[PDB]
């Protein structure tokens, strides 16, 4: 729709007051009405990052509008870029307008644009980046008189920077008189520009001609206006890394900057030129007093400059320092975006945890108003901040912890499905830090085991409120609780204070004689039976072998006695089911009504009030209701040793067979209740056909349920479709079943099992240490691990040797060599003559 | 807890008869009292395999005791190594 | 590894002195000098000093006065009147045991 | 999905992209 006009023959106030905003940037496009203009896939590239380096800074782009060539194509990128801001101002046998540019101003016309592009650098800038200034940069890639002036009248008049590139007619000339010093070449203008372009010469005089050479030779009086895109520079970031190579040249160069060593450090922070601003600005000649570096790195963190942080750190910064109480509030709701903070709502509330929660007000504490340094890196973790967050963790005092903090809180921002792109990022950046808290800690772990065991259980000084261990499990980390330190901490928590290298059975034959453990028949680590007798193994060997003796005694109970009275074994028959039941209510709490769901822990409950309701039936002393008490014993008595029997099914597959079983054991009881549905409605029907039509009560409700299971422990037309049904009951029931077979295969698969036998075996570990009939009685690791983290970071760090043997500092430093060569076969020329 | 001082303006005797053991090698670092000091990856890495080397030789690392850049990062590697 | 003048009389101290063997290596001020100034014979070349150390450090040369920056460059040629004891640790070793 | 949006009981009621 838009598009503005102008006919023209003081300026800039009618576009700045009545149009738009101020320049950051300035680019200036110069080929002029070249109807024809290669495009390859190079110009389409770097006439592309161009318009994404104006959109990211807020530049004007100057260029003809004309509808021709690249000046059509650099109006076509425009418009695409505002589909995916720009403003691409257009000043200009008879040339067409261009359609794209934002706003247009129209040989003829090569004054107003220079006078004006000249006024734009004359300015004085109160925001003051550039040292005010306003940076305009000019390009060129092609040939023709036109672009040779306007590389002209760029550099003798005013101080702008001119970048070329070495694809072209006269852009490459100029990249061919640049590496090379000749006492201004007084004629090498005709020993170039004649062999790579012979059609130009060839159409105008020759006091023209040699004023092309007065034209160029004028331009190379200052080479540090004057960058070449060359060739060679296969790859991103190679036009801001001549644009920003220009604007540092014609800064630095101001011969004023002398002391001012830090507004060439905002300018090379801003380009994303850290290998610039390594060796010309940190180099310990320059005075710097690692003072006035502090509000140069609120502005690489905010930015997102990772490796200037990074450099800013190295250089000598204090973080601990810098992070004062408010430098984190002008972060938390100034520089935090509103997506992620959307996004925080919705975690919060959808999938909540007690990480989220302290992080959740954590976050509104800061935007309503220490551990500094870990309020940083959640901030850089929430907003998916890539490599900025990986800076930050190299600073913090609990690292493995905060690896697998950041880990847990981005997977369960990850679990948000309001945008897949930011919950895909997210997951795969949990996902390596998981991997960077493992590589971590099995370098601590290589380490002293006492030290890295020591480390997994710290207190966190309310990092989210937990250890790495509570933090990796909820998160189901399964990396981190796979590796072998910490299937070893467990193996050592579970074993106890016994050494597990003792035996087996070992340890079961001193619960049955108990003198066997004061000998040096077991090998731990004065009554040591306090230390055999908590350890979880032998407290798991003791209530079995206890709930086996409680099983033959309940059938004692059953078979022989149970006669009238309740005597002397049926009253212990209560207590040994009250301790089977006290230890139940006091594993009653942290059940959030999700305990009970999973068909084995209700089973124990409702195993339990089954058999309260025995002992109510027990005391009523009638027949009618004693009979009564029994078979609700006997009923009973199946379900306790069920449940010894699903001990010894889970004990004994608690291994690589602990994820097939628990998947077939939800696999077979959707069959079982699929059959259950199937018969009911044989009942139904069993019931409907034959006889009693009606003659009936509630006997029916409560008898189609069980007709079936009794039918289990007029042939007109019908009788074929009744084997129909037989032919189609079969096939979905079967199927259902080997669903239930097989269903387990389909869905890395040690760190699977090894997640779950770590889950279950800290599940029991967490109950009481003291056995059934006993129920009744009852920062210096930080700082080693920070030596570890280093010894760490020096290994991934030399794992760079498959991009060393990238041979591109091999490819270059001969190219010195060669050069080295070069020379001195030149000035030995010189001596001879 | 420990670090010795002494004020000074003959003396090897009073530091191997009444501190310490005897030198298989011994390492001079120089740089002075430069508030500044870039350490890249690779200084990084020169200065720490280093003070594992005085690890395993049992050297004496003499260097400017103030702390500022490379002799504040002598001294925080040599803590490094007293904990691993 | 690094500039200064106290760096560069400890060198010399060192190897003029007594026979202890200096280390230097190539990232740093002077210590980038001297690791350019012993892979060239140019006869202890005399003012190849003031040829390097310009170029590759170029604002402490502008803080004092000639006749000690002469003197810098007496400091630097008596270091190389001994090249055996004069070990660098180049840039181009991307490798462990490197510096033993 | 692509049957009737409304439940059983009522079944008896019932080049700007290419730019980017
Ligand atoms: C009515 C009351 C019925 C009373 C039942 C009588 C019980 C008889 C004893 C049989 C023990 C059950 C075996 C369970 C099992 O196999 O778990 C086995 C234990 O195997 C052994 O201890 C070796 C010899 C056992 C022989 C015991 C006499 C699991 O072995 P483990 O714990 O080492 O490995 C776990 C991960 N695979
Ligand atoms: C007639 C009765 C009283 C004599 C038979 C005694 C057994 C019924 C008891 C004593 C030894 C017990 C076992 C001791 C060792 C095993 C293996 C153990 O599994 C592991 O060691 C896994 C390792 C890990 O979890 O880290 C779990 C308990 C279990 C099955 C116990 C289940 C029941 C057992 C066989
Ligand atoms: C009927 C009934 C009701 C309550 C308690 C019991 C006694 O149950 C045990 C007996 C011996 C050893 C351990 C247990 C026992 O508590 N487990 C079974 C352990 C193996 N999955 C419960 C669980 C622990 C971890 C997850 S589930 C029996
Ligand atoms: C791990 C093998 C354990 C064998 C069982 C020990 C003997 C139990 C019966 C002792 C009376
Ligand atoms: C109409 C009955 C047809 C025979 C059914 C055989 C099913 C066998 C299932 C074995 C898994
Ligand atoms: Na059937
Ligand atoms: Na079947």
């Amino acid at each position: 729709k838009r598009g503005k006009y102008i006919r023209l023959s003081t300026l800039y106030d009618l576009m700045t007051q009545h149009w738009h905003l101020k320049t950051p940037n300035l680019v200036i496009s110069v080929t002029g009405g070249a109807k024809n203009f290669a495009l390859k896939p190079r110009m389409r590239k770097i006439f592309s990052r161009l318009i994404y380096i104006a959109q990211s800074k807020g530049a004007w782009i100057f260029t003809g509008g004309t509808h021709y060539g690249l000046m059509k194509y650099i109006g076509e990128v425009v418009r695409d870029n505002t589909i995916s801001n720009v403003v691409a101002i257009g000043i200009a046998p008879l040339y067409c307008l261009d359609n794209n540019h934002t706003h247009l101003l129209l040989t003829t016309e090569a004054k107003v644009r220079t006078q004006l592009e000249k006024y734009i650098s004359e300015r004085v800038i109160p925001e003051s980046n550039y040292g005010g200034k306003i940076p305009i940069v000019c390009f060129a890639q092609g040939g023709g008189k036109e672009t040779l002036k306007s590389i002209n009248v760029a550099i003798k008049s005013k101080i702008p920077c001119v970048v070329v590139e070495g694809s072209g007619r006269i852009a490459d000339v100029i990249a061919s008189l640049v590496e090379a010093e000749g006492t201004l070449a007084s004629s090498c203008v005709k020993e170039s520009l004649l062999r790579f372009l012979p059609r130009t010469i060839s159409r105008l005089s020759e006091e023209e001609t040699e004023s092309w050479i007065k034209w160029i030779k004028e331009v190379l009086e200052s080479p540090h206006l004057l960058t070449v895109i060359k060739i060679e520079e296969a790859g991103d970031e190679i036009v801001s890394n001549a644009i920003s190579f220009a604007l540092y040249k014609a800064f630095s160069t101001n011969e004023h900057d002398r002391d001012n060593w830090n507004g060439q450090l905002k300018l090379l922070l801003e380009w994303n030129q850290l290998d610039l601003a390594s060796d010309e600005i940190f180099t310990n000649d320059r005075n710097w007093e690692s003072a006035d570096l502090q509000d140069v790195m609120f502005t690489a963190l905010v930015k997102d400059r990772p490796k200037f942080v990074r450099l800013f750190l190295e250089n000598g910064l204090n973080l601990r320092k810098f992070l004062t109480t408010e430098v984190l509030r002008e972060l938390y709701t100034n520089n935090f975006s509103s997506l992620v903070f959307k996004n925080l709502q919705i975690a919060k509330n959808s999938y909540n945890d007690a990480l989220l929660t302290f992080v959740w007000k954590m976050v509104e504490d800061f935007r309503r108003g220490r551990h500094p340094l870990q309020a940083l890196f959640i901030w850089s973790v929430l907003q998916n901040k890539k490599e900025l967050s990986k800076v930050i963790w190299e600073q913090t005092r609990g690292c493995t912890l905060a690896a697998l903090g950041a880990s847990k809180l981005l997977k369960s921002m990850a679990k948000v499905k309001n945008d897949i792109n930011a919950a895909g990022e997210s997951e795969e950046l949990a996902n390596e830090y998981e991997t960077r808290a493992v590589e971590l800690f099995t370098e601590c772990y290589s380490n002293d085991e006492d030290l890295a065991e020591q480390l997994l259980t710290y207190s966190c000084e309310a990092w989210g409120g937990s250890n790495c261990l509570e933090l990796a499990v909820e998160a189901r980390d399964q990396q981190f609780i796979a590796q072998p330190g910490v299937q070893n901490f467990l193996s050592k928590q579970w074993y106890g204070e016994i050494s597990r290298d003792t035996k087996n059975w070992k340890i079961i034959m001193c619960l049955f004689f108990f003198p066997l453990i004061g000998c040096g028949f077991i090998s731990f680590r004065f009554l040591y039976y306090v230390s055999f007798f908590t350890s979880p193994f032998v407290v798991f060997s003791w209530n079995v072998i206890f709930y086996i003796a409680f099983l033959l005694l309940f059938a004692y109970v059953l078979l022989m006695d149970f006669q009238k009275e309740p005597t002397a074994l049926e009253i212990i028959l209560y207590v040994l089911v009250f301790v089977l039941l006290c230890d139940e209510v006091r594993q009653w709490y942290m059940n959030g009504s999700k305990y009970f769901s999973d068909l084995w822990n209700v089973m124990d409950t409702l195993a339990i009030f089954y058999f309260i309701a025995g002992i109510v039936f027990r005391l009523h002393s009638d027949e009618s209701s004693w009979y009564s008490g029994r078979v609700i014993f006997c009923l009973d008595y199946i379900v306790f040793t069920l449940r010894l029997i699903h001990i010894f099914t889970v004990s004994r597959n608690l291994g690589p067979k602990i994820i097939m079983l628990q998947r077939m054991m939800i696999d077979v009881f959707f069959f079982l209740f699929l059959f259950a549905v199937w018969m009911v409605a044989f009942g139904v029907a069993r019931q409907g056909i034959l006889r009693k039509n009606e003659h009936r009560w509630e006997w029916i409700f409560r008898s189609v349920i069980y007709e079936p299971y009794l039918a289990m422990f007029f042939p007109e037309w019908i009788t074929i479709p009744l084997v129909c049904i037989y032919m189609l009951s079969t096939n979905i029931l079967l199927v259902n079943l080997l669903v239930a077979m097989f269903g387990y295969t389909v869905g890395n698969n040690d760190q699977v099992w090894k997640f779950q036998r770590f889950f279950l075996v800290q599940e029991y570990c967490s109950r009481l240490t003291i056995p059934f009939p006993f129920v009744i009685f009852a920062n210096e690791i930080l700082a080693w691990e920070a030596v570890m983290k280093e010894n760490y970071l020096v290994k991934i760090n030399t794992k760079a040797n498959d991009s060393s043997e990238e041979m591109v500092h091999r490819f270059r430093q001969l190219d010195a060599k060669l050069s080295d060569l070069k020379g001195l076969l030149k000035e030995i020329s010189s001596k001879i003559k």
